[PDB]
């Protein structure tokens, strides 16, 4: 049956978007939630709402009973997943073909093939993307990986063909680490999820990241809607990404162009998704993945391109015919902000606490969307993510003008936060482009900018005073007298 | 000679929304404020901010000196007009040049020939600007108004020539009226602007109001940066924008941008403007407005089209050569809403009151040009609107399924708003055209809404101090033990 009630099969910020999504397509929306969750913008946005109990994923989300429980009782009708989370189960998409609702996710026979990131490999290949120098087959041991840098030079990268999730994947600077760091990927393969297909390519120093955003039909036809440079992460992971890059050459940006779509057909994918590029400073683009999931940042691809990237997973999972057929034109330039709920002062080290006050941007090309609201109290229990910043202009400068009040007029108090940070990002000559290069690198923070906050550790009168008329405010001790 | 330190002297949303270009800009940004706003998000929001005193708007922000005084102070080498107030006054376009500071706006000429909508008229005439014909100089008394009637047939609009705000007009549909109209007319006319220069036209039964953007150089360039539609009204007054503007074909638009292009010429014009029409149900271009103050509409604009708009006039009054110099092409449709403090299940009568609470809606494809805070106070001592709403999709489905999303969620309490309003009619299906054609017409609203909405039920202390014998009024609040 076509796509009538939907349900979320996810939490987190998307669980959120995925309700501005349902409540305006105006049908009845549902969506589970952790005891945490219970009281969350979505959970309480939500026409419907059903408990999963615990206060940890492996608790709640993850696990098939409580899912299939709300699948019944819910009485929905599609079944959306999100990133992270379950949206990346083939044997998920076939539950829900089992339960006759609409996958809103590519088919489950695209999903384990891509899933084996061996057959993604073999789907980039024969596809002919833009490729590293990388074996097809996983190799045996350290010392002929010592062998492979003697012939191809070094540093070498190994990744797993199986698992994620930031894990799974180590590298060799010189071939005197091989001995022990092939068997440091592997020991960590296996002691997080068991398998050993692990594989190795020639690796890139300084490295870059850019994501090409894909809507693809059921009945198999494709409309490519723009690109992501990511190059500002912590520890590798997202913080701060930007769309249009200014400074990719145009030949390669067809290249990106044409080498998605030649991944795409191969891997047979369909929905609504992304396929990834590991990108070099030396010119060279590499195919690096195709998520297989949605993404935090799909807003900069759709106000670049001006169309919405969330309601094609719904008309291509309908599978009614697609209405668009060729890659729009271009607009300006933007900016993506993560928050996260880190002590940005001593490496990010995963911090808890409450928002106890929170203030949103507003007026013109400054946009957000807020996983947390004023009383969620924050901890390790899943992934730091807290909000959407979004910043547009006519180029890179003037987004760099506008996150300065995005990070003025936003602000939390209570927890620590990249809020501090982000403006010396912003602000940094070695950040801002020059016109002819980026400067900004995968782990940049943590491998060459100099980070500048303080780590994280009665009441103060505040009082106004006006001198000539000059409005001024004024802190005073709790015990000013005399 | 440059733009330095922005002073923007207005109450509200436009303070708030020019302040935050200037944040934007990295401007240097000074705010003044009265008592009710000592505390206002404008006030806290600016770098710097200056009391104008008193306790309304009329005690305070009409007088020059109380703002050019309060410029000096700061050093706001730059004033801005805004909208209201004295945005649209050729004495502050003097005062500000004889002070010696950056006027963001038009020449003095450039205001003095578009405060008088009289004046753009008969520019209009000589421009062959599509007309409400009438005639381009009025006539000249009602003895002529009973023959001119007579002559061209009733209905008739009886106006005074600077009736602006939808409040300065009449219409008559019967010859033995239009007497009365116009002595009403011309009585509170000069009750209200002491001026009695009023003129008379022929009516239009279904008018629909549009008007383009127009950004013209000090070397010369002039670009046609967008359209907007305002059709959705109340008690004759603009409360929603769609843009670019819709139910127009190239036919329409083609006059309404060459004309804009002759009318700005003919007009000498540079800086920034807009040219505004009433297209007929039948799609027949009238005439009613050049406008030269930034209009409120503005979001829209500032969403479809690739311009902080206030930041291209920034460089406009910093005499560069427009960096924007071709027509542009406006992405899709939007939608913009005024969140005025009115009780819809009261008639719209004004309601004010304590902000005790305000959400205002967040995310892609909807906007906010929020104006005022939670805990803050409303009233009619100042302007009417709490905020605005601003929608935008890939085109008007899309943007309406978001505006009866974006209305579902705006929440206010503590006062009545029109929010609940704006979701009736974002629900009404007149204003949900088949593509060819749409029904919505003026009057719509106040003929054929269907209306569903519930009935809701120290001071400071001035010290003088002295240094060295100079005087400096310092002000305290009247506890501080």
């Amino acid at each position: 049956s076509k796509i009538s009630k939907v349900l979320v099969a996810n939490r987190g910020e998307i669980a959120v978007r995925v309700i501005r999504a349902a409540k305006d397509a105006g049908l009845a929306s549902v969506a589970v939630y952790a005891e945490p969750d219970a009281d969350a913008p979505h959970v309480r946005l939500a026409d419907e709402a059903f408990a999963l109990g615990g206060q940890t994923s492996a608790e709640s989300y993850l696990v098939f009973e409580k899912i299939l429980d709300a699948a019944e009782k819910s009485g929905a009708n599609a079944i959306h997943p999100g990133y992270g989370f379950l949206s990346e189960n083939a044997d998920f998409a076939q539950a829900v073909i089992d339960a006759g609702l609409i996958w809103i996710g590519p088919s489950p026979q695209s999903i384990r093939d891509l899933g084996d990131k061996v057959t993604a490999r073999h789907i980039a290949a024969r596809a002919k993307a833009p490729l590293v120098p990388g074996t097809p087959d996983p190799v045996k041991d350290a010392d002929e990986v010592v062998a492979f840098a003697k012939e191809h030079g070094v540093p070498v990268a190994i990744k797993a063909a199986f698992g994620g999730g930031g894990r799974g994947m180590k590298v060799a600077r010189t071939l005197e680490e091989i001995p022990e760091l092939f068997e440091s990927a592997t020991r960590e393969a296996i002691a997080a999820f068991g398998r050993g297909e692990c594989f190795v390519e020639r690796y890139l120093d300084k490295p870059r990241h850019v994501e090409a955003q894909v809507i693809a039909d059921q009945h198999g036809n494709v409309v490519v809607a723009g690109t992501r440079d990511c190059s500002l992460q912590r520890r590798f992971q997202k913080l701060v990404e930007e769309a249009p890059a200014p400074f990719l050459t145009d030949a390669q940006r067809k290249e990106i162009h044409e080498s998605a779509k030649r991944i795409c057909k191969e891997a047979g994918y369909y929905g609504a998704g992304t396929v990834e590029y590991l990108v070099g400073q030396d010119g060279l683009i590499s195919f690096l993945e195709v998520n297989t999931r949605l993404q935090v940042e799909h807003p900069v691809t759709e106000e670049t391109s001006g169309i919405d990237l969330v309601r094609q997973q719904f008309k291509i999972a309908n599978g009614e015919p697609l209405d668009i057929t060729e890659d729009p034109t271009p607009r300006g330039h933007s900016f993506e902000f993560r928050i996260n709920g880190e002590d940005a002062g001593r490496g990010f080290l995963p911090a808890p606490g409450p928002v106890t006050k929170f203030v949103a941007p507003t007026g013109p090309g400054v946009r957000m969307d807020s996983g947390v609201e004023t009383g969620s109290v924050i901890g390790g229990q899943f992934d730091s993510m807290l909000a959407k910043l979004i910043v547009t202009g006519a180029t890179r400068e003037e987004a760099l003008e506008r996150s300065r009040r995005a990070l003025a007029e936003f602000t939390v108090e209570g927890l620590a936060t990249v809020i501090p940070f982000h403006r010396a990002v912003v602000s940094d000559p070695a950040f801002i482009g020059d016109g002819e290069k980026f400067d900004v690198h995968t782990r940049w923070i943590e491998t060459e900018w100099n980070n500048t906050v303080e780590p994280f550790t009665v009441p103060r009168q505040t009082v106004v005073v006006e001198v000539g008329g000059r409005r001024l405010e004024v802190s005073l001790p709790g015990d000013l007298a005399i």
